[PDB]
């Protein structure tokens, strides 16, 4: 990786993302991961929409 994060995340997973429009953590998952930027793309979780947001925004899930 061009840039190496803490925040270990893996194709499939979900994830809490942090959206950009509300700026509250919401389950996503992450369908993409750019490790150049150590930024991942994450689909959100029943609305539908995804976003490119860092590793480092990504948080931890409950029961998964
Ligand atoms: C991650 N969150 C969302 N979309 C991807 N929310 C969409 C609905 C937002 C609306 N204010 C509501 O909460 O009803």
């Amino acid at each position: 990786a061009s840039t190496q994060p803490t925040h270990s995340w893996k194709v499939g997973d979900k994830c809490m993302a942090v959206w950009s429009e509300d700026g509250q953590c919401y389950e996503a998952e992450i369908e993409e991961i750019d490790e150049e930027n150590g930024t991942a793309a994450i689909t959100f979780a029943g609305y539908g929409n995804a976003e490119v947001t860092p590793l480092l925004n990504l948080k931890p899930v409950e029961e998964g």
